[PDB]
């Protein structure tokens, strides 16, 4: 049928590029969203200015065909001049999740920086 996929992007925690990077510039972050499996999917959070501790509590919705091969791809990025940074990159395959359930799942970027998202599907239609 047809389920509603939430993602809460809470925050992340000890946010960094490097010694060298974070001395250049302090990560100003945020997180993006993609399921390329569903249409305009791509969805992100604002970005903090200088924050290594970023919280957002910031709620996403996607609605999927079960169907596919649903992978939500999340990716912390920094918030730059030219050209903003990707500071990591993750996939949660929402097969892993069953109708009904609701789990927080944690990332570790770069085994350093965590970002904590809570997941929750249903079979929704409203
Ligand atoms: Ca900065
Ligand atoms: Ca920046």
């Amino acid at each position: 049928s047809s389920h509603k996929f939430t993602v809460v992007v809470l925050r992340a925690t000890k946010v960094t590029k490097g010694a060298f990077g974070d001395m250049l510039d302090t990560p100003d972050p945020y997180v993006e969203l993609f399921i390329s499996t569903t249409p305009d999917s791509r969805k992100r959070t604002r970005h903090f200015n200088n924050d290594i501790n970023p919280v957002w509590n910031e709620t996403f919705e996607f609605i999927l065909d079960p169907n596919q091969e649903n992978v939500l791809e999340i990716t912390l990025m920094d918030a730059n001049y030219v050209m903003d940074e990707t500071l990591g990159t993750a996939t949660f395959t929402v097969s892993s999740m069953k109708v009904g359930e609701k789990k927080e799942v944690p990332f570790i970027f770069n085994q350093v920086t965590e970002m904590v998202l809570e997941m929750s599907l249903e079979v929704a239609s409203s």
